[PDB]
């Protein structure tokens, strides 16, 4: 037993370890939609620096992931992480809606997690989903959703006018 | 009943004072850790100090659950602060072990208390605790049993010069 | 065809992609290594930090070839990322030795692709390898020759005393 | 025999002055894209300095050809510069069609030239190709097809209001 450990579920420490290995998973879903808006027949070059950035964020998720097993005196124990679901993603509608899709499975995962945290009476990894991981979870929702409400405002998939735009108004200029 | 007095049960209220004592318990033997690293015949300055400072944390923590209680509307209760369980701590590996223990002894006193908080509908004081008191413990038992892992590497209690060097490089110089 | 393409061979785009998988696999493998000296019962933490400064290193190089791809007129495939070969690294000899052969693995990769690069009459590919790639490596594998050479003059794995002090003056200090 | 002369092949010289003629043409074609674009019938004053700009790098790639050619000791021969091929450019979508074949045309006799400077094992030339013209082409064919990409989906050449909009977003505000 690790000399720091308390109060620590040995179900709560896999399914970290389950978690940080989606955050990844996530993180390369994004990596994928980056490159995909960066070709030269996408070239929607603000959309791709936006997922790239999501990946990022996701690859600093699953990195706290592991800093927090260690606090607590659990293992880390990586898995194979999963190539994206997709290797086109088709136009900006079509990305969002799977980055929506993406960001509710991440959602659920964690909510999981507090149940069996909840569950194991384990109060630190409930405050720290709760502090760390649940209200930015529901920030990127809802952003994504108001992104999906206006991209289907400008007329996509058919009205490539209104992708245009939306790569210059909807998302930071990069 | 106090005029502020809402949702706050007479139980927690006198598990308050409890804790309260608890962590005037802690401080004074962090306290006396400072004083025996201080000693001409053990003079280990730099780890005198990271007591010090711990004593100094403990009693601002007591100094937290005074104010918590006026808050809720309880009534502040003191009873003797006992003396340190050891009158002289062995050399820097002994004095960490003890403080982990402390520090788990402590977290424990927390965690129950949010139980009792838990049982009695209170998610002021859960909040309290688990945004005040939780994480601070786990990081503070992270880093002391990081600690004692490099004490036992370092070869204590029998390698003097390892431990010379553990209170220049692992310690904050004072 | 894409509409920028030119003189960029299908096996050349394929390696790229292919390369960019073991980009991904060695940041992947740095991780662990951070994560392994993070545990409370190894608890090396520069050692930890550049293990995870080279794991941000090649995400980064992967990235770039991404970039690569798309510059000219190739199409990013992902595969999934495998886990690392081990678990758990032993101590931070053991650690620098898996690196360095990792590192060297990268190189023989980088220097295939040269080879391919050259068969094809690629001479842009060429130079982005050379530019971007084989300098850094050559540096990357002296530093941690050295850093090997130190450790076993330290006595490692056996001397505990001269790996707390690799940790101390080796690696930055973060 | 000029007295700097070393590992310079007469058939490398003839080259360079050819591919210094070639990039004075480029750059002349460019100039006619951008009286064309400022045109008072045709009115797009950023897409216009966007074909300046370029006229204006393509002389400098001249002039750099010019002191290369000096530096090996090399003569330097001046043939009459073409006039571009077309008089009128229709609208964006035409000139950056034209314009992405011209960068390519542009980098095959840059390719063509590095196959004959390895041929006459000069690498020095090799190096100055790769170093000073290679990348930079490959960049400007990528965000040439990013254009075009974009103008397609704006619905040019028919969507006045499309390309309206490319000008304003799509090129630097000149
Ligand atoms: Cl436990
Ligand atoms: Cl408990
Ligand atoms: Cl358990
Ligand atoms: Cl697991
Ligand atoms: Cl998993
Ligand atoms: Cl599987
Ligand atoms: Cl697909
Ligand atoms: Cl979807
Ligand atoms: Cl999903
Ligand atoms: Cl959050
Ligand atoms: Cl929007
Ligand atoms: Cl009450
Ligand atoms: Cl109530
Ligand atoms: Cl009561
Ligand atoms: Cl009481
Ligand atoms: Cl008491
Ligand atoms: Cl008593
Ligand atoms: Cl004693
Ligand atoms: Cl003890
Ligand atoms: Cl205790
Ligand atoms: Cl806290
Ligand atoms: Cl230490
Ligand atoms: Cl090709
Ligand atoms: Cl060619
Ligand atoms: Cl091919
Ligand atoms: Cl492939
Ligand atoms: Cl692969
Ligand atoms: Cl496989
Ligand atoms: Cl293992
Ligand atoms: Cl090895
Ligand atoms: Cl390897
Ligand atoms: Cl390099
Ligand atoms: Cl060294
Ligand atoms: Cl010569
Ligand atoms: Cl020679
Ligand atoms: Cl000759
Ligand atoms: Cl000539
Ligand atoms: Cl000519
Ligand atoms: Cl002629
Ligand atoms: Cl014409
Ligand atoms: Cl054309
Ligand atoms: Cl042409
Ligand atoms: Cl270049
Ligand atoms: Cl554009
Ligand atoms: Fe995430
Ligand atoms: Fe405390
Ligand atoms: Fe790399
Ligand atoms: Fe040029
Ligand atoms: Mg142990
Ligand atoms: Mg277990
Ligand atoms: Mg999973
Ligand atoms: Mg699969
Ligand atoms: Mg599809
Ligand atoms: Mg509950
Ligand atoms: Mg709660
Ligand atoms: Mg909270
Ligand atoms: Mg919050
Ligand atoms: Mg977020
Ligand atoms: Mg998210
Ligand atoms: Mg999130
Ligand atoms: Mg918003
Ligand atoms: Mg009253
Ligand atoms: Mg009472
Ligand atoms: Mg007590
Ligand atoms: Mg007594
Ligand atoms: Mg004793
Ligand atoms: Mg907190
Ligand atoms: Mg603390
Ligand atoms: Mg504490
Ligand atoms: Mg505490
Ligand atoms: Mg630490
Ligand atoms: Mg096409
Ligand atoms: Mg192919
Ligand atoms: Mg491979
Ligand atoms: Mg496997
Ligand atoms: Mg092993
Ligand atoms: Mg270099
Ligand atoms: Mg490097
Ligand atoms: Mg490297
Ligand atoms: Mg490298
Ligand atoms: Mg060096
Ligand atoms: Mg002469
Ligand atoms: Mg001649
Ligand atoms: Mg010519
Ligand atoms: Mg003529
Ligand atoms: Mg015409
Ligand atoms: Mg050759
Ligand atoms: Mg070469
Ligand atoms: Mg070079
Ligand atoms: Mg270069
Ligand atoms: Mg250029
Ligand atoms: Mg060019
Ligand atoms: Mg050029
Ligand atoms: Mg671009």
């Amino acid at each position: 037993v690790s000399q720091v450990r308390q109060n620590y579920h040995s179900d709560c420490e896999a399914a970290v370890n389950r978690m940080l290995n989606l955050e990844l998973y996530a993180s390369y879903t994004y990596s994928s939609m980056y490159a995909f808006f960066d070709r030269d027949d996408v070239a929607l070059h603000n959309v791709a620096e936006f997922f790239k950035e999501h990946s990022h964020e996701e690859r600093e998720h699953a990195e706290k992931f592991m800093k927090y097993q260690n606090k607590r005196g659990g293992r880390v124990v990586l898995q194979d992480i999963k190539k994206p679901e997709r290797d086109e993603w088709g136009n900006t509608l079509e990305a969002m809606q799977a980055a929506l899709q993406l960001e509710k499975t991440v959602n659920q995962a964690l909510l999981d997690l507090h149940k069996l945290a909840t569950d194991k009476v384990d109060p630190h990894l409930c405050d720290f989903l709760e502090s760390e991981y649940l209200e930015e979870q529901v920030k990127d929702i809802k952003r994504i959703g108001d992104f999906i409400t206006n991209l289907k405002r400008l007329g996509l998939p058919e009205n490539g006018m209104g992708e245009y735009l939306f790569d210059k108004h909807s998302v930071k200029e990069s």
